[PDB]
């Protein structure tokens, strides 16, 4: 009903949602070969997945 | 050893460290607002938070 309630729902929909789409994102594999092969470390290649 | 494995083991360290950069996301708060208030469904909304 109120304000705080409402957005907290739609924000646990978002990220129940954005939990797939995370996992199915299709720079993944590039970006895993990546931190694999010492060209990027996975915290930078893990913010290069977000907007 | 095998790319397989050090490829896993990559793409694994990225999707624990995304986990926590997805909850985190600086647009969470205004998306949630734009579904609970009617201006876009939570799968665009979570689309959004991606690159």
């Amino acid at each position: 009903d109120t304000p705080e309630r409402r957005r907290a729902r739609a924000r646990s929909q978002i990220l129940s949602l954005a939990q797939t789409l995370l996992r199915n994102h299709a720079d993944l594999d590039r970006l895993s070969a990546a931190v694999a092969d010492g060209s990027s470390d996975a915290y930078t290649a893990a913010e290069r997945l977000f907007a």
